[PDB]
C-alpha cells in the first residue's frame, strides 16, 4: 500500500542515497541544488523532457492585476533577466559534472 | 516517444551541448557560424553532403 519503500522527507531520501543503496525520485531543481553544493560531487542525475508545467504566482480569485505580473514575467524571461536571476542560484559554470 | 532526448528550443540545445553531454542536430551553416563565433570556440562540427 505504498508504505514499504517510500520516505517522508527530502533529507530521508538524499542521505539514504548518500549512505545506502537507494535512489530518490524528486524535483530536479532540488536535486541539482543538492548536487551543485555537495562537496564530494558524488551525485549524478538523469532526467526527461518534462513539459506544460511551471512554477507560478497565484492571486485572489478574479484579481484584476493577474495580467500585469504575467506580462512582466514574460518580459523578464524573454530578456533573460529571469534566467540571470536564476543563475544566482543555479549557475551553469559548475564545478562538478553531474 | 521522443521525450528522453529532445529539447524545446535551440538555445537550450546549444547550451546543453556546451555544458552537458549531448550532440545537437541542426542546419550546418548555422552551427558553423556558431562554431566560428563562440568566444571560446569550444565547438566543432560535421555535416553530410
Amino acid at each position: 500500500n505504498g508504505s514499504e519503500n517510500n520516505v517522508l522527507e527530502s533529507q530521508a531520501g538524499i542521505q539514504k542515497v548518500k549512505y545506502g543503496n537507494y535512489a530518490f525520485v524528486w524535483d530536479a531543481a532540488v536535486l541539482e541544488y543538492v548536487a551543485i553544493n555537495d562537496p564530494d560531487c558524488s551525485f549524478y542525475t538523469i532526467g526527461n523532457t518534462v513539459a506544460d508545467r511551471g512554477y507560478g504566482i497565484a492571486l485572489q480569485h478574479g484579481s484584476p492585476y493577474r495580467d500585469v505580473f504575467s506580462q512582466r514575467i514574460l518580459e523578464l524571461q524573454q530578456n533573460g533577466d529571469m534566467d540571470i536571476l536564476k543563475h544566482k542560484w543555479w549557475p551553469k559554470n559548475g564545478q562538478c559534472d553531474l
